[PDB]
DNA sequence: CGCGAACGCG
DNA sequence: CGCGAACGCG
């Protein structure tokens, strides 16, 4: 399998797991930051990766782009394809925001179609994903 | 740590 | 028994 350079790559910046979650989507070729989510006070890395892919799908759909999305998270890719985020994170006041976003992302997936291929970034083959926070 | 995948009680 | 409940990464 070869890299598709005309694509969007996403990744999460965590401060702990669970912990603060942010994410962004970048042009795989140029590194241009296409969208970002400001720090969510608490969530899991998996939840953040799920949100990042869905944000990417919504971004690409709005722009009518056929570019694929790369994620390094096999778990998040499965959740998006299942249209179900199987997170174990407790639902309380503290986690209310991350769960609101996850629930809304699920709702989006269950009420829309999309053409974007969702591909696994292979770090062992290709190095860091372009959206890595470093 | 959180994920998916791989014992004990009825 | 046997059906659920309870390691390997990144
Ligand atoms: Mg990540």
């Amino acid at each position: 399998e070869e890299i598709i350079w005309e694509s969007l790559s996403v990744d999460v910046g965590s401060q702990g797991n669970p912990g603060i979650v942010e994410y962004k989507g970048v042009d795989t070729k140029t590194g241009e930051v296409l969208f970002e989510r400001e720090p969510i006070p608490i969530g899991t890395n998996n939840m953040g990766e799920f949100l990042a892919i869905v944000h990417g799908l919504r971004y690409l759909k709005e722009r009518n782009s056929r570019k694929p999305i790369y994620s390094n998270s096999q778990t998040a890719i499965k959740w998006v394809k299942d249209k179900k985020a199987k997170s174990t994170l407790v639902r309380n006041e503290e986690t209310a925001l991350i769960w609101k976003l996850v629930d809304e992302a699920e709702e989006w997936l269950n009420t829309h179609t999309y053409e974007t291929p969702i591909l696994k970034w292979q770090t062992d083959k290709w190095g860091e994903i372009k959206a890595d926070y470093g």
